[PDB]
């Protein structure tokens, strides 16, 4: 993924495959094939966060 999304809420990772984000963060959308969990890159960290908690910038 190369597109960006905006974190709508803070989100602390709850499992090994998740990643933490803060509201306002601009993340790189890595994979949105799953309806519920999108893989994103926050700073230099990658992982899944709830899809509904981020908003595509496009």
């Amino acid at each position: 993924g190369k597109e960006l999304v905006l974190a709508l809420y803070d989100y602390q990772e709850k499992s090994p495959r998740e990643v933490t984000m803060k509201k306002g963060d601009i993340l790189t959308l890595l994979n949105s094939t799953n309806k519920d969990w999108w893989k994103v890159e926050v700073a230099d960290r990658q992982g899944f966060v709830p899809a509904a908690y981020v908003k595509k910038l496009d």
